[PDB]
């Protein structure tokens, strides 16, 4: 997160941390065997980290779980991000209190404007890589599809929106990929990509999350 602030310990409780050895990208815990992440963060020996703040020392509240199975959405395609989310099943379920928690799904798609939190412990420069210790906050607003798309034209689809400063400085990066987005107390994106980071006139680019509400419940259901 380029421009973002410290959340504070177990502030943002649905977070969660895919390690492989090191954090690689985030994720957001929808249930207590579920997280929900991007496609393109997608490997194998994914341990997921639950109650995590500072990612290198272990101080009280984190839950590690290996995960049981990865589902990528069959219509990813890594060449355009179309469908860029993937549901995480783990081992064992965690134990939900108030610093480990799901968060909920949207019943209704955000408009522009709507103010919503992103977080991660991605990239904190937009010219050079600084990876923090500790989770990195930033409240940025949902784009108009206009500003979007003559942003990145020909680069967006429907399952996709813009949330962010034109102006630059303030931005989700490396990292921070597979992350939530919340608005109004409801998972409306998962961080997915974008030019360079907090560049001027090149926004954050967001899974649109409403639109797999049905696959998610369908899914989840069946596994
Ligand atoms: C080289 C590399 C590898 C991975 Br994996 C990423 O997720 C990214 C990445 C860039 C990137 C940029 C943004 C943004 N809001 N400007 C957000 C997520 C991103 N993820 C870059
Ligand atoms: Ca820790």
């Amino acid at each position: 997160i380029v421009g973002g602030y410290t959340c504070g310990a177990n502030t943002v409780p649905y977070q969660v941390s895919l390690n492989s050895g090191y954090h690689f990208c985030g994720g957001s815990l929808i249930n207590s065997q579920w997280v929900v992440s991007a496609a393109h963060c997608y490997k194998s020996g994914i341990q997921v980290r639950l109650g995590e703040d500072n990612i290198n020392v272990v101080e009280g509240n984190e839950q590690f779980i290996s995960a049981s199975k990865s589902i990528v959405h069959p219509s990813y395609n890594s060449n355009t991000l179309n469908n860029d989310i993937m549901l995480i099943k783990l081992k064992s379920a965690a134990s939900l209190n108030s610093r480990v928690a799901s968060i909920s799904l949207p019943t209704s798609c955000a408009s522009a404007g709507t103010q919503c939190l992103i977080s991660g412990w991605g990239n904190t420069k937009s010219s050079g890589t600084s990876y923090p210790d500790v989770l990195k906050c930033l409240k940025a607003p949902i784009l108009s599809d206009s500003s979007c798309k003559s942003a990145y034209p020909g680069q967006i689809t429907s399952n996709m929106f813009c949330a962010g400063y034109l102006e630059g400085g303030k931005d989700s990066c490396q990292g921070d990929s597979g992350g939530p987005v919340v608005c109004s107390g409801k998972l409306q994106g998962i961080v997915s990509w974008g030019s360079g980071c907090a560049q001027k006139n090149k926004p954050g680019v967001y899974t649109k999350v409403c639109n797999y509400v049905s696959w998610i419940k369908q899914t989840i259901a069946s596994n």
